[PDB]
């Protein structure tokens, strides 16, 4: 689909209110970044931020993308959020 930094706006903030200090870490792996990247958006300034940065610099980090892996971790919840709110 489209990326998902290709909201540039505070919606994205609005995903750190959804993609809550848990279930981001299960979507992160989900997303192919290794355990070690999960830890390290965890110290960084706050994950679903430098998450939303730097997965969303990656080739097919689509909204569409990040929607599958949550679908895939049932979180759902956030997804259907994320089609809109």
């Amino acid at each position: 689909g489209n990326l998902y930094s290709s909201l540039p706006l505070t919606k994205r903030e609005e995903v750190e209110k959804l993609l809550n200090g848990d279930t981001w870490r299960h979507l992160a792996g989900e997303l192919g970044y290794q355990p070690e990247h999960i830890d390290s958006f965890t110290h960084e300034a706050c994950p679903v931020r430098a998450l939303l940065a730097s997965w969303g610099a990656q080739d097919s980090a689509t909204l569409d993308a990040l929607l599958a892996a949550l679908r895939r971790i049932q979180r759902a919840d956030i997804v259907e959020s994320l089609c809109s709110e």
